[PDB]
């Protein structure tokens, strides 16, 4: 189960982790991915699911393409989780640096409560973009059911917590 996390809130907790170890740790009902819209998992959070899972995910995600047409910045799909965790939450966060709207990002944090507990990144935080001192705030504000955030990046951990308010 899940251990060693902080709690933020009633139902937010955060830990300085590899989300890809945590999730082949924890077995996760849900391991939520920072995905695009195409699902084209290349670097980043999605870059690192879809190296765990032997490409798995993404043979698995061309398909999913193929059948429904992309995302939208804001939506989700829920696929296979493979070796991760039961399923994978692909949520689209906007990615700033496309210049997509950071109003969105509260619109793909609400995917998250369509799921009692998950395993998660912050969105739109990274190669996405965008503040995730905002991200987390967004995601606390939003958010209502339990969030088991991994941040990557220790200094980032460690400035998220300490301003947290
Ligand atoms: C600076 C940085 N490096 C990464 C990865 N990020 C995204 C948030 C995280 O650490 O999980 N932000």
């Amino acid at each position: 189960s899940f251990s060693g996390y902080l709690k933020l809130t009633d139902n937010v907790y955060i830990k300085n982790a590899d989300i890809v170890e945590e999730a082949k740790k924890v077995k996760p009902t849900v391991v939520v991915n920072a995905a695009n819209v195409y699902l084209k998992h290349g670097g980043g959070v999605a870059g690192a699911l879809n190296k765990a899972t032997n490409n798995a995910m993404q043979v698995e995600s061309d398909d999913y393409i193929a059948t429904n047409g992309p995302l939208k910045v804001g939506g989700s799909c829920v696929l296979s989780g493979h070796n991760l965790a039961k399923h994978c939450l692909h949520v689209v966060g906007p990615n700033v640096n496309k210049g997509e709207d950071i109003q969105l990002l509260k619109s793909a944090y609400e995917n998250f409560n369509q799921h009692e507990v998950l395993l998660a990144p912050l969105l739109s935080a990274g190669i996405f973009g965008a503040d995730p001192i905002h991200s987390l705030r967004v995601c606390v504000d939003t958010v209502r059911t339990n969030v088991y955030l991994a941040v990557f990046d220790k200094n980032l951990y460690d400035k998220l917590v300490s301003s947290f308010l």
